[PDB]
C-alpha cells in the first residue's frame, strides 16, 4: 500500500489507531490533528509507533518554545521583509500552493549583518506556516484534503558567494527545522537554471535532507518551463517562469508576490561580521611564511577558506605543487596582502586542474614578528549523482 488515508493496509490501519491512543494526551494543543495529520507523522518514520510518537512529542514542544501558534501574527524585521527573496505564487494543477525560491540575488551577509540568525529562522517557520495556512484554505475551496506544497527552486546566479559556511551553516538550520517539523509536506521540487556550481551547492546541504525529500528533487533541463507546465497550469505561473500571469501594473515577474532579494543597504547593518571560529592557529614568524596543503585529486571541487590575523595584515595566496619556496610552485591565486586584522577574510576557488594545492600565509615583507594567523579550509566535493544528472540533461 501507500500509507495514506483511503489506502491503508491493515496492519497501517492498525497502527493509526494506536497512534493516536498513544499521543492522545497532545492532541488538543493541535490546530487539526485529523488523521492526515497523523499520518504525515507515521509515514516519515514508516509506521514505527515509538519513532513517531517521539517524531510529533518533539515537534509539540517545538511548537511551545517557538509560540507557532502565534507566528502568523508576528511581523518579520523590515530588512527581512524587504530583502528575503521568495514568495507563494500560484496553484499546480492538484491545487497546492506553489512556493517559488530564489537563490542568485538572495544577500545572505547583508542579511547575516542586518538582522538576528533567529529572527531569519522564524521568519523561514513562518512561511512554512503560512504555507500550510493556504493549504487549509485550499482544502475548503477545492472540497478535498489538500496538504502538500511544490517549490520551484530557482538556481540562476548561484556562485561562489552562496557558499560562504555561515550562510550553509543558517540555511542548515532550516532545513533540519523543516524536516523534523513539516513532514511529508514537500510534494515536488523543481531546480530550474542550475549552474555549474550545482552539484558542489547541493553537496553541502544534501545531509540535511531526509531520503523522502531528496527523492523529490527533479533538476530539470533546458526544457524546464515546458516542464513546468506539465504541472502547472499557465495562467498560474509568472511570465518569467514561463507562463501567463504578470503584476496589475504588467511586471511579468510577479514582484507583488514574489520577493528577488538583493543587496542589503549598509544603513541596515548592525555588525560588519558574524561571531567565528578557527580550526587551526598559526604563529608567523617575521620575514617568514606557512604553508597548508591539501591534495585535490577529482575533477569538479572547490576549495573554501576563511582566515584572520591578529592585529596587523598579512599576505594569502594559492599555489599549486618539499617544503618549497612560493617561487618554486605554480601560482593559482596570486598573492596580495590582506588587511584580515580588520574584517575577516573568506573566499573560494575552483579547482581545474587537480594536484597538490597549497595555500600560502606571507609575512615575508613584515618586521612584525609573531603574527598570529587562525584559519579554517575545506575542499568542497560535488555531489556524484547531480554531477550525472547535469552532465545529460
Ligand atoms: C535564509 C537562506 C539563506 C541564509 C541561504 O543562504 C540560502 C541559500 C543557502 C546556500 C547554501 O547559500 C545556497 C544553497 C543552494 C543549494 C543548491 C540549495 C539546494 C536546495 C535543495 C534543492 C533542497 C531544498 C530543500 C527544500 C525542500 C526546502 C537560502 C535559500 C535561504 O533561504
Amino acid at each position: 500500500m501507500s500509507g495514506r488515508v483511503g489506502d491503508l493496509s491493515p496492519r497501517q490501519k492498525e497502527a493509526l489507531a494506536k497512534f493516536r491512543e498513544n499521543v492522545q494526551d497532545v492532541l488538543p494543543a493541535l490546530p487539526n490533528p485529523d488523521d492526515y495529520f497523523l499520518l504525515r507523522w507515521l509515514r516519515a518514520r514508516s509506521f514505527d509507533l515509538q519513532k513517531s510518537e517521539a517524531m510529533l512529542r518533539k515537534h509539540v514542544e517545538f511548537r511551545k518554545q517557538k509560540d507557532i501558534d502565534n507566528i502568523i501574527s508576528w511581523q518579520p524585521p523590515e530588512v527581512i521583509q524587504q530583502y528575503l527573496s521568495g514568495g507563494m505564487c500560484g496553484y499546480d494543477l492538484d491545487g497546492c500552493p506553489v512556493w517559488y525560491d530564489i537563490i542568485g540575488p538572495l544577500d545572505a551577509k547583508g542579511l547575516l549583518f542586518s538582522a538576528s540568525k533567529q529572527d531569519l529562522l522564524r521568519t523561514k517557520m513562518r512561511e512554512c506556516e503560512l504555507l500550510l495556512q493556504e493549504c487549509a484554505h485550499q482544502t475548503t475551496k477545492l472540497g478535498r484534503k489538500v496538504e502538500t506544497i511544490t517549490i520551484i527552486y530557482d538556481c540562476e546566479g548561484l556562485g561562489l558567494k552562496h557558499l560562504w559556511k555561515p550562510a550553509v551553516e543558517a540555511y542548515g538550520e532550516f532545513l533540519c527545522m523543516f524536516e523534523e517539523n513539516y513532514p511529508e509536506t514537500l510534494k515536488r521540487l523543481f531546480v530550474v537554471k542550475a549552474p555549474k556550481l550545482f552539484p558542489v551547492a547541493y553537496n553541502l546541504i544534501k545531509p540535511f535532507l531526509s531520503e523522502d525529500t531528496r527523492k523529490k528533487i527533479m533538476v530539470l533541463g533546458a526544457n524546464w518551463k515546458e516542464v513546468l507546465l506539465k504541472h502547472i497550469s499557465p495562467d498560474q505561473v509568472p511570465v518569467e517562469y514561463g507562463g501567463t500571469m504578470t503584476d496589475p501594473d504588467g511586471n511579468p515577474k510577479c514582484k507583488s508576490k514574489i520577493n528577488y532579494g538583493g543587496d542589503i543597504p549598509r544603513k541596515y547593518y548592525v555588525r560588519d561580521q558574524v561571531k567565528q571560529q578557527y580550526e587551526h592557529s598559526v604563529q608567523i614568524s617575521r620575514g617568514s611564511s606557512h604553508q597548508v596543503e591539501y591534495e585535490i585529486l577529482f575533477p569538479g571541487c572547490v576549495l573554501r577558506w576563511q582566515f584572520m590575523s591578529d592585529g596587523a595584515d598579512v599576505g594569502f595566496g594559492i599555489f599549486l605543487k618539499e617544503r618549497q619556496r612560493a617561487g618554486e610552485m605554480t601560482e593559482v591565486l596570486p598573492n596580495q596582502r590582506y588587511n584580515s586584522h580588520l574584517v575577516p577574510e573568506d573566499g573560494t576557488l575552483t579547482c581545474s586542474d587537480p594536484g597538490i594545492y597549497v595555500l600560502r600565509f606571507d609575512n615575508t615583507y613584515s618586521f612584525i614578528h609573531a603574527k598570529k594567523v587562525n584559519f579554517t579550509v575545506e575542499v568542497l566535493l560535488p555531489d556524484k549523482a547531480s554531477e550525472e544528472k547535469m552532465k545529460q540533461l
